[PDB]
């Protein structure tokens, strides 16, 4: 009879496991993940429907001090993610004590204390040496939050968190139909993000942060083969050379890894063509940002 529905923002500094947590809460990979401290750049909605209850999760960019136009967009994305939700999941890395970036998040959540439930989720319990001490320090930054320690990779602990969040949703009609996709994004966007993820993990120094991607063509082909053409943009000529690599070895590595992940997630054959292009300092180009989808 009755139905419950709400939004849950997932926030925290970069690299704590926010996107990993979302994918595991949903049971399907919808968000890019990488070991680099600036992977997510735009809010991403993950739709969880369980029985008569629905949660629209909002993954967000890691909170940080903006350095350029892209950073400003990202900062605005976090701010807007926190404007109207029914609960907030603040993810922290239990492997170390709070950093100034974590304190930045605690500060951003103060106005929500007492207004919306805040769950302080300590992540990476599996790799933390001093989980308890770390968790205690994080909690002192926002005493009002409900603390818990887990690994976003642990099925049982994540399922427990999911149950606790569903019980917090207010009565109301579902925001999305119960048969809606697991995330609110186009197939093209999802593919471009998978490619960016594989690129970021295989590039170093400043290059990962200069990478943007876009799918320009998707089409049925060959013998049940899905054809995909995508562009990997960089900000400068020296980066293009490095992404391509000696004899095109680097871009081939990236392309192969992306094709294989795509085939494993889609369960079908994929033929992927990649082209590397320079989009002149696009992170500072308002027009470029709009073309690339970082619009607002
Ligand atoms: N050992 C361990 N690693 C984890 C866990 N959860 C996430 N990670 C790792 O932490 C890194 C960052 O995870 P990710 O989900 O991209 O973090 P994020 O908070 O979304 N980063 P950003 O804000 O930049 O988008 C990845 O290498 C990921 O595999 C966990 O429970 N245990
Ligand atoms: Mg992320």
């Amino acid at each position: 009879e009755k139905t419950y529905s709400g939004f849950v923002a997932i926030v925290g500094k970069p690299n704590v496991g926010k996107s990993t947590l979302l994918n595991n809460l949903l049971g399907v990979k919808v968000a890019p993940i990488s070991p680099r401290p600036q992977t997510t750049r735009k809010r991403l909605r993950g739709i969880l429907t369980e029985g008569r209850r629905q949660i629209v999760f909002v993954d967000t960019p890691g909170l940080h001090k903006p350095m350029d136009a892209l950073g400003e967009f990202m900062d605005q994305e976090v701010y807007e993610a926190l404007a109207d939700v029914n609960a907030v999941v603040w993810v922290v890395d239990l492997r170390h004590p709070p950093t100034p970036e974590d304190e930045l998040v605690a500060r951003a959540l103060k106005p929500l204390v007492g207004k919306v439930p805040i769950l302080l989720v300590g992540n990476k319990l599996d790799a933390a040496k001093y989980p308890e001490e770390a968790m205690k320090a994080y909690h002192e930054l926002l005493p009002e939050a409900e603390p818990r320690m887990l690994s976003a990779l642990d099925e049982r602990q994540v399922a427990e968190l999911k149950a606790d969040l569903l019980a917090l949703m207010p009565e109301g009609p579902f925001f999305y139909p119960e048969d809606y996709a697991k995330s609110d994004q186009t197939f093209g966007e999802w593919v471009a993000e998978i490619l960016r993820e594989e690129a970021m993990k295989r590039l170093w120094h400043e290059v990962p942060y200069a990478v943007a991607t876009k799918v320009e063509e998707v089409a049925e082909r060959e013998n049940g083969v899905l054809y995909i053409k995508a562009i990997l943009y960089v900000e400068r000529p020296s980066q293009k050379a490095i992404v391509i690599g000696e004899g095109g070895r680097k871009i081939k590595e990236i392309g192969q890894a992306t094709r294989k992940q795509l085939e494993a997630l889609l369960g079908k054959k994929v033929y992927l063509d990649l082209e590397v292009k320079v989009y002149p300092d696009w992170r500072k180009d308002p027009e470029a940002l709009r073309e690339l989808g970082y619009r607002s």
